């Protein structure tokens, strides 16, 4: 269980009361935005959570450099295989944690991503579970 807490994900705005209409169940647990591996959406397809996948709500956006340190913060540290980024649903980067426990305030810079309105993906893959956390970041690089 974890999230992205800057840029703030989707799930951390609504935690935070940043968003202007009301999320719901997420608001209280921002931290469990759990599904299986595999997916390419911002709640994962945990039915419970779908509305962070309503591109039709006024999510904020944070505007930010090319270069950009990204950081979670985990309640329950689980072993991980990889951090993966997505760019609008492509992959960018990946980090291996090579099966090992990460720290439970961890940062990551990703580079190189282009400028303008795009949404970022995060996707936290558990080494020893079928399941992956999900957060889609909105920002505006220049
Ligand atoms: O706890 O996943
Ligand atoms: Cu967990």
């Amino acid at each position: 269980h974890g999230w992205v807490t800057d840029p703030p994900s989707r799930q951390a705005l609504c935690a935070s009361g940043e968003t202007s209409f009301d999320c719901g169940q997420i608001s209280y647990e921002p931290q469990s935005v759990e599904a299986p591996k595999g997916a390419t959406t911002c709640s994962g397809g945990n039915e419970a959570f779908a509305i962070l996948d309503d591109n039709s709500k006024p999510w904020p956006t944070t505007e930010i450099a090319s270069t950009v340190d990204l950081t979670w913060k985990l309640t329950a540290p689980h072993n991980t295989s990889t951090w993966e980024y997505f760019v609008d649903g492509q992959l960018h980067q990946t980090f291996d944690q090579k099966g090992q426990q990460p720290p439970t305030s961890l940062t990551h810079t990703l580079t190189d991503l282009p400028t303008g309105e795009h949404t970022i993906l995060a996707r936290w893959n558990v080494s020893n579970t079928n399941n992956a956390f999900y957060n889609c970041m909105d920002v505006v690089v220049s």
